[PDB]
């Protein structure tokens, strides 16, 4: 029904393989491969505020959903794109020949980004406030 | 007597000002300027771990009260010190020309780094999961 919450990373697949495909330096990717952090969701309605820590940098985007937006990646690329919620519990988006789907059930949060045949999955869980 | 949580941060002072003084690129300034994440803190006995989220960067960070540390700062660069308790509820240390004073008050934090005639204070509040 609502994203809104703060969100404990749980596990992860394929950080590193997806951060070396999308040219992220190993200095990088060595830093953040092991930092389980907090990312934050406020969701009003179809508006949507994200501050994610993903690694070792921390993005801060902002969307209405069906509307074109300006959105920064892991690059520091500020991608144009759209998002899509999917029922009441799905995001979806592409932008370049990456697909993200973004799906909460319950308390957990699943994120799998598809790039080629490189699949990057991230479980994160709602902090009991 | 313990440190450990997850805070999120309320208010910060002269974030800017302190920043531009240890030489961030001012690209990072103004994106970090206006985020309000999570550090956490694991606090075993004289041992801390910290992850804190300081801007648009995430810094870990060990130590041991009372044994020399090496520890990253805001500027990716490792300085050598040791930090101190002072009372049961502050840690204190000095590095390069900067004091840093961490105090908890209750679900309080307050970080208070005086370089010069700049003190940049940061107040965060425990998550109660
Ligand atoms: C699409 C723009 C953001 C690009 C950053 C990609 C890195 C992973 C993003 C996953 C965040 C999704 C929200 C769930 C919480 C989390 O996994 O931190
Ligand atoms: C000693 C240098 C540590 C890294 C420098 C980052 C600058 C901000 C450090 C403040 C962290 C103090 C922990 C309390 C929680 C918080 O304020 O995030």
């Amino acid at each position: 029904s609502s994203f809104s919450g703060k969100y404990q990373l749980q596990s992860q697949e394929n950080f590193e393989a997806f951060m070396k495909a999308i040219g992220l330096p190993e200095e990088l990717i060595q830093k953040g491969k092991d930092i389980k952090g907090v990312s934050e969701i406020v969701q009003n309605g179809k508006h949507f505020k994200f501050t994610i820590t993903a690694g070792s940098k921390v993005i801060q985007n902002e969307f209405t959903v069906g509307e074109e937006a300006e959105m920064e990646t892991m690059t520091g690329e500020k991608v144009k794109t759209v998002v899509q919620l999917e029922g009441d519990n799905k995001l979806v988006t592409t932008f370049k020949n990456i697909k993200s789907v973004t799906e909460l059930n319950g308390d957990i949060i699943t994120n799998t980004m598809t790039l080629g045949d490189i699949v990057f999955k991230r479980i994160s869980k709602r902090i009991l406030e």
